[PDB]
């Protein structure tokens, strides 16, 4: 059947949305992106860390958001010329507000019952709350997927997300799939970048490039404990953010702008490497996708730093990179529906495999 | 099939938790009551208003009513010998802590897919949000279960507030929020005289009526407002009461009175030609209330709802183990001349074990 899958990352720039075909396989049909006005981002952002009147402000930023999504929706199937009633659901990740597995929960908002309303439309949404009742870390939550698209027992090879956050799914032949949260992806580079100069984000790394890599900045930053963590970990904006760059920053006489934008691409290199690296040392092939793999800089020095694999974007294996987490949620909708598991036990330390997400009937 | 129906009011003193045959009728199986634990209530009311770092707090404060729901259900499901297997659903309201229809948004917590992960039985829960999404209130939502039972007569729940069913015949169902039940009564005697509610309504008969009083709180607004309304602890509380304010006593008294004339006035406006009123809630039990009831409205007869067949205390509970079966059949479970919503719809997400 056809299901339609809705995310909106860390970034906040807009909301992707995308039409998959499924059978045995999963097909690309559409995807339409629609940008998030700035007073939107901002109230989301707001909401990211603690604050007075959450309540009540969630639910108003809730509507705004799946208002927006439901126009969106209706645009894709106009300008794709399909009714309603030729998708089976709509997939919905939600907005991530707050990530806290270590306190047992995590919060993405999205009014599904409003989504059905508006669209008329079967939604699937609320994927991660199952995973981190059962213990798990609630992400990240396109392994299973990338193990339908990639998984391959002649090559081990790994699935690399870079995003805001980057994220690693690794196919090993034989073995359970495994993968974690490897820290920050594009989420410091823009923030800098944008604090610095106005800009959203680093063209192609081009700024970073034209700067150079601050070696002690580099340690101390790599020094975060969370690298140092190995097996099921996600992480989020409550640890990397702009107040903790600035941190590590006030120690020492201020150093170029640009030096500090070399540093962030460097953390986001090595970071990625050394974990991924760590869980998968026989890798042969890296398969990217997220924003990050049209970053011509970073996709070079992840090529230096892994030299016994190929590392290629998603787009040579015929996904374009910005669409595949789109696909994921149409096809955890895909999932719920038939009753199959959507998490990775050894991903998220899930105490097994569970069926993800809740329904909300047109 | 079997349902479980879950339910936590507004008085906060526990959870109900009903068994439920569901046919071609109702029959209630079983019942189960766990009382909650003075923190939980008093971090559930904290949350009823504007407060700081509330995702947080509430996350936290939801795990530990679904912990203890779980905990119920369990325990009723040993008591009754029977496996978590033999059970098709919840139907889970969850608790409200939020209720704002005029700013198009209801909030009940209670983690469905952690209640799901801990009873092993299918979740059907939220069933308020799509109702409000319609353009409805969210409330009242036992009417379409009301119907299905006792389908002139109006069925009159008064927990810690009060809402009715009219159930007039070839017409559709209607229905509303009358204002408070017993919300007003037992949060003067908690503050007076320490104690969580007004036994009979004993200490309300010891006082008198005071005149000036009643009708300045039947002067408020959302008593002359008439079809679809729903009301809740943002509207009706100890701080109103307060701001219109006698011996003790004579409030209590006055209180009582608020409640049988609000209920009265509201379900005569709507349905004069009314012949019996059903009723059920905790307030079916309040002897004086039932007999201000039967005095404020001589063309009916007032009758608790046991002598029907069911106990007044566990409607609300089969109400919601019932829409879990609605749910699951695609049937409609709302009222749109209840809530004002749009049209019929299907209430309720499943959240699968
Ligand atoms: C809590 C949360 O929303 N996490 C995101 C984030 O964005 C990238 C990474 O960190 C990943 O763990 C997850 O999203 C993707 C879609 C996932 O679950 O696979
Ligand atoms: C927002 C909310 O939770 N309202 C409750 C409350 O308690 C009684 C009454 O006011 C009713 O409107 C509703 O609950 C019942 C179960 C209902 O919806 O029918």
């Amino acid at each position: 059947p056809r299901y339609l899958g809705l995310m909106s990352g860390t970034s906040l720039d807009g909301m992707d949305i995308v039409l998959i075909e499924q059978g045995d396989r999963t097909t690309l049909l559409a995807s339409h992106y629609l940008p998030m006005p700035a007073g939107l981002r901002e109230d989301i952002l707001a909401l990211c860390v603690p604050g007075p009147d959450e309540i009540a402000r969630a639910a108003e930023v809730e509507q705004r958001w799946v208002a927006l999504a439901a126009q969106g929706v209706r645009e894709l199937l106009l300008q794709q010329q399909m009714s309603p009633d030729e998708v089976r659901a709509i997939g919905s990740h939600g907005q991530t507000i707050r990530h806290e597995p270590a306190r047992h929960f995590t919060v993405q908002i999205g009014n599904p019952a409003l989504l059905a309303e508006l669209t008329g439309i079967d939604v699937v949404a609320d994927f991660r709350r199952r995973d981190v009742a059962a213990g798990g870390q609630g992400a990240p939550l396109v392994p299973a997927f990338h193990q339908a698209l990639f998984g391959d027992d002649d090559t081990s090879r790994a699935v690399l997300n870079i995003g805001g956050f980057s994220n690693v799914s690794l196919l090993s032949p034989g073995k359970p799939v495994r993968g974690f949260d490897c820290g920050p992806g594009n989420v410091l580079m823009d923030a800098w970048i944008h604090h610095q100069r106005g800009e959203h984000f680093d063209r192609d790394g081009a700024w970073a490039a034209s700067g150079q890599v601050n070696h002690a900045l580099l340690a101390s930053l790599l020094a975060d404990e969370f690298f140092a963590a190995r097996g099921p970990k996600s992480t989020g904006r409550e640890r990397f953010n702009l107040p903790w760059l600035q941190e590590h920053l006030a120690r020492h006489p201020a150093l170029p702008a640009a030096d500090i934008q070399a540093t962030l691409l460097e953390l986001s290199a090595r970071s990625i490497s050394e974990s991924l690296l760590d869980a998968q040392p026989d890798c042969e092939e890296v398969l990217v996708c997220g924003g990050g793999a049209f970053n011509t800089a970073l996709m070079k020095r992840l090529a230096m730093l892994m030299p016994e694999a190929r590392v290629a974007s998603t787009d040579e294996y015929g996904i374009p990179p910005a669409w595949m987490e789109g696909m994921a949620f149409a096809w955890l909708a895909h999932r719920f529906l038939e009753r199959l598991p959507g998490n990775c036990p050894d991903v998220t330390g899930a105490l097994g495999p569970r069926t993800l997400g809740a329904l909300y009937p047109a």
